[PDB]
């Protein structure tokens, strides 16, 4: 998944989020999938965060002979959840919920050589969601939910070396002797590695909707399909370039250090979701799902100034992916609950497609995770998972880098009920 998350749960994070539409333990369930409401017949909650600590690596030698190691890119992050579903009859039942569906966060020293494709990235995004529901009967059930998205983001780049690059390359070609050939190699050459190339900053609210179908052969036994709607965020903030007003060759726009209005198109993804739980024995339930993501609904990130120019543009060309996951429960006793499961999401980005704000790479979750009950109407939930990235090459610019990703998460999360 390139900047989507997860973590919607503590319960989910110790299983691996495998079938997250097909069980409901717990409120948290409910807030990516309406239908499990028919699944309470009573005021629920939860809340909790999920702390991740990535270990993202850059590496890699610019033409400049300048060092590409960019060590530790991804900042730790403490991704939050609340969750309310509580029935309003026998039939229906609503919820509410905030979490964060999407998110991302990477950021390179501003003196770092390949600072025109990696200085500061930011995605922050928190979803609130009101959802409802209806129970046809004992099998089926229908859930529908409305999606309230805010987003800041932060985006700014720099300038590597490639002022001595291209300095590099005047001189080398014929123009190289001329008195003005030279003198523009030496205002090139001239730019510091700390020269803010661009900035692009702003927040704005997205509106999306959600449906899932749930069906279950029995108390036991259930499956289900989601469906999650893309959400577009059409922002409006600031955008500026500290290169003098004159640059204006593939270089965002200059601003002189002055800024003006920026409008940009943030595309988050669809998701489809299929997804089953078996409660094979009185002590055991088995849970698995298959997701689809259409990735391919974010093609671009291009800003465009009030005139409708663009000041910034960054192809992406993602495909859509699929995210696969198993994982067990075992119901103990009373007190105890204990959880494990593997996953494995597939990158969306094509190689030759992947830049460097972007870590991103084919992902291995492993997990587990327990549930203390301290009386079937208070409990608490732990979960730990381990992820591991494949190991990718990137050609971004003039550069090659080479980057390797793996993370930890811890999450907890308190529940209680009427
Ligand atoms: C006028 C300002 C518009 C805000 C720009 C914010 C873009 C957030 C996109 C996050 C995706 C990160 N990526 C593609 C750059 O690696």
């Amino acid at each position: 998944a390139g900047f989507q998350l997860n973590e919607f749960s503590s319960s989910g994070l110790g299983r691996a989020y495998s079938g997250e539409g097909a069980i409901a333990d717990d409120a948290g369930n409910v807030s990516r999938n309406p239908a499990l409401i028919t699944m309470f017949d009573r005021p629920t909650f939860s809340a909790g965060a999920v702390y991740i600590d990535p270990d993202v690596n850059i590496s890699g030698t610019s033409p400049s002979g300048r060092s590409l190691k960019a060590d530790n890119i991804a900042p730790t992050a403490w991704v939050p959840n609340m969750h309310f579903v509580a029935p309003i009859n026998d039939q229906f039942g609503w919820g509410a919920s905030i979490t964060s569906n999407y998110g991302l966060a990477t950021e390179f020293n501003d003196t770092y050589a390949g600072g025109s494709v990696g200085g500061t990235t930011d995605l922050e995004t928190m979803n609130l969601n009101l959802s409802g529901a209806y129970r046809l009967n004992n099998a089926w059930s229908f859930g529908l939910g409305f999606n309230a998205v805010y987003a800041r983001a932060k985006i700014e780049r720099f300038a590597g070396d490639l002022g001595q690059l291209v300095a590099g390359q005047i001189m080398q070609s014929p123009a190289g002797q001329t008195q003005q050939g030279q003198a523009l190699a030496a205002t090139a050459n001239g730019i510091d590695s700390n020269t803010k190339t661009a900035h692009l900053n702003g927040n704005q609210w997205g509106f999306g909707w959600n449906a899932e179908i749930l069906y279950e052969l029995d108390k036991n036994n259930r499956y289900a399909l989601t469906y999650r709607s893309e959400v577009k965020i059409d922002f409006k903030g600031n955008y500026s370039s500290d290169l003098n007003r004159a640059f204006n060759l593939p270089i965002p726009t200059a601003t002189g250090g002055a800024t003006q209005s920026g409008y940009l198109t943030l595309n988050l993804p669809e998701m489809w979701e299929v997804s089953g739980y078996n409660r094979v024995d009185p002590q055991w339930a088995i849970h698995y799902s298959l997701a689809y993501t259409s990735w391919s609904q974010f093609q671009q990130l291009k800003a465009t100034s009030t005139s409708g120019d663009t000041l910034f543009q960054k192809h992406e060309g993602f495909k859509d992916a699929y995210r696969i996951a198993l994982g067990t429960t075992y119901y103990y006793d009373d007190n105890w609950t204990f959880r494990t499961g593997i996953a494995f999401d597939d990158s969306p980005v094509p190689a030759q497609n992947r830049s460097i704000s972007i870590p991103d790479q084919d992902r291995f979750w492993l997990s587990a995770g327990t549930t203390y009950a301290f009386n079937k109407d208070a409990s608490v939930d732990v979960g730990v998972s381990y992820m591991h990235g494949q190991s990718v090459k990137i050609n971004e610019g003039p550069y090659q880098f080479e980057s390797e990703g793996k993370a930890w998460l811890f999450g907890t999360n308190f529940n209680y009920a009427f």
